DNA sequence: CTAACGGAATCCTTCCCCC
DNA sequence: GGGGGAAGGATTC
């Protein structure tokens, strides 16, 4: 295979800068205001002018303002970014019909039938970058390799407005030398689980016994890392289908009172049903985020589609079920729909 | 009514019913 | 022994 991976640079911030070019050159921070108090919330992303000083995704807004009090702080306008993203994905369809849309700013392309070698795949990456910059004035990063995992790693290496090829020779070096925490799918809890086993590179998984690795990171991640270490990973590019749609809102104050939580729950249902847009779900899940930011969920699936009225009455019964079987106060309450007709 | 923090989505694992 | 579902967990954007 020859996989071409596209990753939009600082997407949310860059879209805001395209829509307001006076933002060019300044630190821009895209925020998710929870509404509980002034500047409560987290940073969705920031451009590289702000990211260079430690303002990155996930950190609290009030911590970003202690670092950069004079940066531009904009509220997240996800529907604007989604519509811009959808147009860029339509541009990517013109280069390969095997395309896998991974997220709002990521897409894999199987270009095995469109180029002969990596030099031609490289040139196709330039043509794709120039086409996106010409149509939407958005800079992206191209990663090219023999599978999806190393194509994404390639884009991570040359990230800010770049293009990078990891050939079969560098693939083997990375199996020996790339720190295993930088492999997609290995978070801190799985990484620290590899370290305590002594595994720091992919090649280490081939010397260890399988069950000693399986019995503690799981069968799937063990097979996944072993196949990568053997240079035998080759999952195909697949069209991804949205499997669930939901919405969770932060309440103004923690509560275990039914009548106080119900307005937030009903608002989450209305917005979730608007996002359904056609699509008839057969399962509904009420999801509560407790004081300690833990996640509790109670669900129910029907032999038929779920009307909005049925979603209303069933969510209350599922919410009562959460107050019964857990005693932590709820901080965020929401709903999720799945199993579409 | 401004309080040390968002919101959304996937896949995998554990437990349990069931054949 | 294993298919299949409910709920938690880990990951990532
Ligand atoms: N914890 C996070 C991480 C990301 N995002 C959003 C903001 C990003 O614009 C988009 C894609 O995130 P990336 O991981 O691709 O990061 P960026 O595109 O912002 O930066 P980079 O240019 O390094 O990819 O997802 C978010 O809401 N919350
Ligand atoms: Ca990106
Ligand atoms: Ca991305
Ligand atoms: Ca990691």
């Amino acid at each position: 295979m020859i996989v071409l991976f596209v990753d939009f640079d600082y997407f949310y911030a860059q879209v805001e800068e395209v829509l307001n070019p006076s933002l060019k050159g300044k630190p821009v921070v895209v925020c998710v205001f929870s509404g509980r108090f002034e500047d409560s919330g987290a940073v969705a992303t920031a451009n590289y002018e702000a990211r260079k000083f430690g303002v990155k995704a996930g950190i609290p807004i009030v911590e970003a303002k202690k670092i950069l009090p004079n940066a531009v702080y904009l509220p997240m306008r996800k529907e604007v970014y989604q519509q811009v993203s959808s147009r860029i994905m339509n541009l990517l369809r013109e280069y390969s019909e095997k395309i896998e849309i991974a997220s709002i700013d990521e897409a894999y392309l199987d270009i095995s039938d469109k180029v002969r070698d990596y030099r031609e795949a490289y040139n196709l990456g330039l043509e794709i970058k120039n086409k996106i910059l010409e149509k939407e004035k958005i800079t992206v990063t191209v990663g090219i390799s023999k599978n999806k995992v190393f194509a994404k790693i390639a884009a991570d290496m040359a990230k800010p407005n770049g293009i990078k090829v990891i050939d079969d020779e560098e693939v083997k070096r990375l199996i020996r030398e790339l720190d295993i925490a930088d492999v997609p799918g290995i978070g801190n809890i799985t990484a620290e689980k590899l370290k305590k086993l002594g595994i720091n590179k992919l090649v280490d998984t081939l010397s260890i016994e399988f069950d000693k690795l399986k019995g503690m990171i799981g069968e799937a991640k063990a097979k996944y890392l072993i196949s990568l270490a053997r240079d035998e990973y080759n999952e195909p590019i697949r069209t991804r289908v949205r499997k669930s749609i939901g919405r969770i809102v932060t309440m103004k104050r923690n509560s275990r009172n039914l009548e106080e939580i119900k307005p937030y729950l009903f608002r989450a249902i209305e917005e979730s049903y608007y996002k359904l847009d056609k699509r008839i779900p057969k399962a509904i899940h009420v999801v509560a985020v407790t004081e300690d930011l833990d996640i509790v969920s109670r669900g129910r699936t029907f032999p038929h589609g779920i009307s909005k009225e049925t979603a209303y009455s069933e969510s209350v019964k599922l919410l009562q079920k959460i107050l019964e079987e857990d005693e932590r106060k709820i901080r965020r309450i929401g709903v999720r729909f799945s199993k579409f007709i």
